[PDB]
């Protein structure tokens, strides 16, 4: 008697782009019949579809995680030529949600930015708003996992974006304002002192980059006042942003549920402090996920409904959440699409023929030596939605510690006009801006 090593299954992209294979392969008097697993598409892939062992199991991503409905069941034979004990049962194919096509572009544009910046790793997720899916997400530096030798486990093994948590800083502010209209407290023009740029908070003090004066609620997210943002927070009840912040899907990990995935953290109203909750307000005294802040832009872009995030094809279309009111997350949208516009601060996020929606920020680590923020430990965000008419894709873009062009989350927002005006042209969206 001898075993029938059962072919493991196809991992391929929505396509039918082969991601993963098996390929037979012999050892030498007679012969035995074994699988030798190849990666077409290494380096854009790796981090999410993971490795498999010598004895040919998952040790990483998805080929640890679905390995059951990967391996299949190995066969039974008599020993002469040729009867079965046990019928051999190959491994099941996987379909992905991915794009290998806007996978390649993602990670050739992240390594790009990070050559550029001289950066520790650059990071980005598409994710299509009206169904949930996830079309590229890949981190910079990633690794070839056909190749036996060396390796680095440290950095590129390690699908950053699903177990990286940092502070959202401005990327939080269009969720506060959100917060803020549901209230009935507010309306988009309604106005907010800011003067004389500077607010207290306690023994903490904020700054605005320019005294903004009087602003509306619009002028909050277009200028990204910090003053602004916890103010509102405290005008509303103690319970609203923590709140609105659970309902957005922070504090939980998302329905993807990636091996090793972060919940990122978030606090109860209850775990007290109005200027803690002022802190909030700007994103700061809680951590979030590239995958919580793209599910929130995509909510927000497909009239409040959440849809959710899925790394498989979809043979079913979700209903979807409703987090917020249609009338409120379309504002929110209009108050987005206005931050990349003259006297914007997401101004270097414009696509020619895209309407583009979006907000900057800068995720500063707390320093050693406790003397302030470090001005070189920090990651540079950027999360947009485009065409702002008709949103297609949610992108998040965070570049780590970076030494370029722009101090601040200003680095990430032309990497974003990169990618999501390749990946809208490569889905063959519709332009929705007049070209000049």
């Amino acid at each position: 008697t001898e075993r029938l090593e059962a072919m493991r299954g196809v991992i391929s992209d929505r396509h039918g782009v082969p991601l993963a294979i098996s390929t037979p392969i012999m050892k030498i008097v007679y012969t035995e019949k074994s699988y030798k697993r190849y990666y077409p598409q290494p380096q854009p892939n790796a981090q999410i579809i993971g490795l498999t062992n010598s004895e040919g199991r998952g040790i990483e991503g998805l080929e640890m995680q679905l390995n059951t409905r990967l391996a299949g069941v190995d066969g039974e034979q008599k020993i002469k030529v040729s009867e079965v004990i046990k019928e051999v049962e190959s491994g099941e194919n996987i379909t992905l949600s991915i794009d290998s096509r806007l996978q390649y572009i993602m990670y050739r544009e992240l390594t790009a930015a990070g050559v550029a910046n001289n950066a520790r790793s650059a990071t980005a997720i598409a994710v299509d708003v009206k169904t949930g899916e996830i079309l590229a997400m890949t981190s910079w530096p990633s690794y070839n996992p056909n190749d036996k030798g060396g390796l680095s486990n440290k950095d590129a093994m390690r699908n950053r974006g699903a177990i990286d948590m940092f502070e959202p800083g401005s990327t939080m502010k269009p969720f506060t304002v959100a917060a803020a209209l549901e209230s009935g407290q507010y309306t988009p023009n309604s106005i907010v002192n800011t003067a004389p740029g500077t607010m207290r908070l306690g023994w903490h003090t904020i700054r605005d980059t320019h005294n903004y004066g009087a602003l509306t609620l619009t002028g909050i997210i277009v200028k990204s006042s910090n003053v602004g943002s916890a103010k509102l927070a405290l005008s509303l009840p103690k319970e609203a942003l923590p709140s609105f912040f659970r309902r957005a899907g922070f504090g939980q990990s998302s329905d993807v549920k990636f091996p090793g995935e972060s919940a990122g953290l978030l606090y109860s109203a209850d775990k007290l402090n109005s200027s803690q909750l002022g802190t909030m307000a700007y994103g700061y005294g809680l951590n979030a996920t590239i995958l919580q802040l793209a599910q929130g832009y995509a909510m927000l872009a497909n009239h409040g409904v959440e849809m959710p995030l899925s790394l498989h094809k979809l043979d079913q279309v979700p209903e979807g959440r409703q987090v917020l009111d249609p009338k409120i997350a379309d504002q929110v949208l209009m108050m987005l699409e206005q931050v990349t516009l003259p006297g914007g601060t997401a101004k270097q996020a414009v696509i020619p023929g895209y309407r583009v929606g979006g907000k900057t920020g800068t995720a500063h680590k707390l320093r050693a030596d406790r003397k302030g923020y470090s001005n070189s430990e920090y990651r540079a965000l950027f999360a947009g939605v485009a065409p702002v008419s008709d949103p297609r894709l949610a992108m998040i873009v965070v570049v780590e510690n970076p030494q370029g062009r722009y101090y601040g989350g200003l680095v990430a927002a032309p990497v974003f006009a990169k990618i999501m005006q390749e990946s809208l042209r490569l889905l063959n969206v519709p332009l929705d801006k007049p070209l000049d």
